[PDB]
């Protein structure tokens, strides 16, 4: 359709997808979000080395198939993650070097992908293959130890197990052009193409926080790689803080490349993440949708301070006589230049006026007033604007609604059950 | 003595408490701040009814003890909670009814208060007497069944039972002086004193949130039942958001009323809280101080947009070029009005430019670099204003500091262990 993350990245040829942990399929309120939202698959953990060949030769795919079963079953693609690589090897790989190591890798990658040989629409076959120092160059691990050319031959090893497949190189920290680690990766794929190396897709994590943000040169790092003949995915993307901007910055950089095929965020819920300490999911413990959610699927369907006018009742959302107190129920009167009616939206999504008030929301039921407060980043604070121009309380559920469909100046607004309703819908200005 | 909250409170002749809970004086996490921090104390729960008459006229006070000698032992006094209240009664005393419960609550107030006679500073004699229902008049329950006067008769009991102690009458939302429970309580008071009830003082529990938030006529309330003859002290506080102004605004009115004997909050850290999920306490669960402790501290010792100039170098926070980019590094440069140089101090820590960026931390040691990130409320973008001058980072417990003590425009701003040089002071004007 075009009111699911799946349906609308759907509209220009994309997928939506999400990383699934099967010890959580148990969760219904999991099951719930993740079906409707997500037409991709990946494992989080269930298809990797230690996962897929706790001991040498003995293959176990009982973890995996668990995840991939619901991803058929309801209608997702799946993501294979990951092949070769030095994390989260089991210990008998640890132990390994040399040629003894080559051979292992290259046996472990037959076995998995022969196991779903046609079933699994993109593979990262070989994963985070360079440094981090800043040089740009090989990882230092047992597996680029064994020579310059273990991800080539990994790659080679790949396409034969399952021609069918889409072979990616998938890496974090590369996002941003001007990062020696995506040099490093953009010269080792260009080197691939140009001697006839299988490689299909660069899949770029985009694990953004503080210590590595997002910057507006990914597109360029996008249409660059794209222009070595591969195509380019964002595959396990969070953002730390879960700015809806940010979050909105991504997924039209992935719409401006015509070969970007979709986006991946590592998880559903921020309790679901691997770093829930920095909420950089979609959804939250509860399952309600974040403001970066909103600001998400408003991107894929196309897309400071200033009034809120109600579209229903020409009058603007304003703080009864320009009160600085908090617990003051907010009002609805003819808009005028006053910091008493200017609302600025951040990127959590809150509603602040004065600067450090925030629009509140002391209870989640119908009927329950909406007020000014201190900011604390309650989600009794956070709001997400709907295109159709209703401010849905990312905690209650429930739109901002003008009591009584009242119209006339000092009608208070409220907590109620969305309805479309005039007194329900307002306009940016 | 100024380095903790209960020597800066004692500078005025107050105390700075805390909620102990019996259960986790054996975390020395725990027990390390408490110890350092509080020098009043309150058992959470272990001298309730329940639980030190699990049967009529069958005491227990093991627990109750516990707390109390761990108390005295540390240097902290004590306040008894609670003697005679509707909640927490165990199942025989809520059964009870009539003549039968008078004599029992008698019992109740002589049987506990004779063990301590003698060591406990304050005593909650009578709590939750009055409700919440707009009249101001006593809750209906099965205590004020037995008669109207049973709070009176409380007193006098309590009064004859231990001499030496302060008995006061404890109640939440009673801080706004507007409200008809606080009039209600007023009246009681006004009228026991009169009449020569003897009640020494009223404790104000103090929970504030968006549903009963603070307002600054709370002193008003606070001089008025002072005014009285009767002392006063802020005995369960805790702020949903911990928003650092509120917290130094409580602080203030108690240090505004010579009768306001101290201040104590209902926890130590706020994974302690019994409403966690409102962060309303002074440490995280971490055991860090949070940005609402330094504003307390800071209060205790006697104390929107504007820039923050360094001490030692004489030049300004600056975000090279007025640069809105994420993860761009802070420098120090020229003092000059733009917006590029406008820092504002939000009630949650944060030190916010262009509105909606944050100073922020990519990282806990020393060397990191203090930049700019989009605003999301992580600790790594909370921050401490120490009264000397320096800014301490909530999350890194770490200094703002001038790279190699540099003075000159460009010099970079890092984290780095405090050490009171001049390159880690800052007025901000
Ligand atoms: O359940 C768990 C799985 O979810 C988990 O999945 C893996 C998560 O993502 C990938 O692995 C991690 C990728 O991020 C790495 O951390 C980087 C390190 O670099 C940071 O930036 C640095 C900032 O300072 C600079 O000086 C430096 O040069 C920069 O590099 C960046 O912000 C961090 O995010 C982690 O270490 C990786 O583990 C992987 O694809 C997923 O499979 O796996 C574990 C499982 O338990
Ligand atoms: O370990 C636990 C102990 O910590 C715990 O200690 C007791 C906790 O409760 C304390 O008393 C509480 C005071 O606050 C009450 O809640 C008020 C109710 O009113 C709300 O505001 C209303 C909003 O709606 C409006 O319409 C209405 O007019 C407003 O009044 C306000 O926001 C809430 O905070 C609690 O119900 C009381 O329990 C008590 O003193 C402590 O000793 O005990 C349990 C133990 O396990
Ligand atoms: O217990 C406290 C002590 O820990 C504290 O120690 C002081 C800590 O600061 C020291 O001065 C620092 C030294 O590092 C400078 O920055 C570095 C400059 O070179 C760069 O390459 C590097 O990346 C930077 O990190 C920093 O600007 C400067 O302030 C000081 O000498 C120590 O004594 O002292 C107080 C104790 O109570
Ligand atoms: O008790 C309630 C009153 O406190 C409440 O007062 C309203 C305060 O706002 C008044 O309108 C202002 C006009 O000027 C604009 O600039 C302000 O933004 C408006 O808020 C309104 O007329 C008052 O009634 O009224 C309702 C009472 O129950
Ligand atoms: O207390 C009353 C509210 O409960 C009432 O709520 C209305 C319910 O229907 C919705 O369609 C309206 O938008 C909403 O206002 O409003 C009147 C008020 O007095
Ligand atoms: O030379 C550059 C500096 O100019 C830059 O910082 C700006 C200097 O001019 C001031 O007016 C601006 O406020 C300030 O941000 O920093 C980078 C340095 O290379």
């Amino acid at each position: 359709a075009e009111s699911t993350l799946g349906a609308a990245a759907a509209q220009s040829g994309r997928y939506f997808g999400t990383a699934i942990a099967s010890g959580k399929l148990g969760d219904s309120a999991y099951t719930t979000i993740a079906s409707r939202e997500f037409n991709m698959v990946t494992a989080e953990n269930e298809m990797k080395i230690d996962a897929t060949e706790p001991q040498r030769g003995q293959f176990n795919f009982s973890a995996g198939d668990r995840v991939y079963n619901w991803a058929v079953q309801n209608g997702k693609q799946v993501r294979g993650h990951a092949l070769a690589w030095h994390s989260q090897q089991p210990g008998w790989m640890q132990s390994l070097s040399g040629s003894t190591l080559r051979q292992a890798m290259i046996d472990h990658i037959n076995g998995v992908m022969g196991h779903y040989k046609g079933k699994i629409a993109q593979w990262d076959v070989v994963s985070h293959a360079f440094s981090d120092d800043g040089s740009g160059g090989r990882r230092d691990s047992n597996l680029q130890r064994t020579g310059n050319d273990w991800i080539e031959v990994a790659f080679r090893t790949a396409r034969a197990a399952d021609p069918a497949a889409k072979l990616c190189y998938n890496d974090y920290n590369i996002e941003n052009w001007t990062w020696a680690k995506t040099q490093g990766v953009y010269n080792m794929v260009r080197d691939f193409k140009q001697r006839g190396v299988p490689i299909d897709c660069v899949g770029f994590q985009s694990h953004f926080n503080s210590g590595s943000p997002y910057n507006s040169n990914f597109r360029t790092t996008l249409q660059n790689f794209a222009a070595l003949g591969v195509d380019v995915a964002i595959t396990e993307l969070d953002i730390q803080g879960a700015s809806s901007s940010t979050y909105a910055a991504v997924t039209n950089d992935c719409l401006a490349v015509s070969r970007c095929l979709g986006i991946t965020v590592w998880g559903v819920r921020d309790t679901d993440s691997w770093r829930s300490g920095d909420t950089p999911l979609l959804f939250n413990g509860d399952g309600s949708k974040k403001a970066a959610y909103t600001a998400v699927l408003n991107a894929l369907n196309g897309g400071g301070g200033g009034q809120i006018k109600g579209v229903g009742s020409g009058r603007c959302l304003d703080v009864p006589n320009a009160s600085t107190t908090d617990g003051t129920q907010v009002q609805l009167y003819d808009c005028h230049s006053a910091t008493n009616q200017q609302w600025t939206y951040t990127d959590a999504g809150e509603l602040r006026v004065y600067g450090d008030k925030c629009l509140d929301a002391a209870g989640t039921g119908n009927g329950t007033k909406v007020q000014i407060y201190s900011c604390w980043g309650g989600d009794n604070q956070k709001w997400r604007l709907n295109s159709d121009g209703s401010i849905v309380g990312v905690q209650s559920g429930l739109c901002l609604d003008a009591v009584g469909g009242g119209t006339a100046n000092g009608t208070l607004i409220q907590l109620y059950s969305c309805s479309n309703g005039s007194n329900q819908r307002w306009t940016r200005t």
